[PDB]
C-alpha cells in the first residue's frame, strides 16, 4: 500500500514542478505582449 | 506512515489546484491584452 501510495506521491509532484515550468515563460509571453502594447501605442503617438 | 503518506497526497491535491486556478486568471489576462493589442493595430490601421 505504501509503496503504492509513494510512487503516487513522486508522480504527482512530478506534475507540480511541471507546471511551474509552463506559469514561468507564459509569465514571460506577458512581458514581450505587455511591453508589445507599449510601443505600439507608443506607434500610434508618432502616427496620429 | 501511511496516513501520513495519505495526508501529503491531499496537500499535494491542493497544492496542485492552486496554480490550477492561478494558471486560469493570468490566461484570461494575455486574453485581455491580445484583444486589446488589436484595438491598437485596428486603430493603428485607420490611422496609418
Amino acid at each position: 500500500a505504501l509503496d503504492h501510495a509513494n510512487k503516487a506521491n513522486s508522480e504527482a509532484q512530478k506534475t507540480i514542478k511541471k507546471y511551474q515550468q509552463q506559469l514561468k515563460d507564459v509569465q514571460t509571453a506577458l512581458e514581450e505582449e505587455q511591453r508589445a502594447r507599449d510601443d505600439a501605442r507608443e506607434q500610434l503617438g508618432i502616427s496620429e
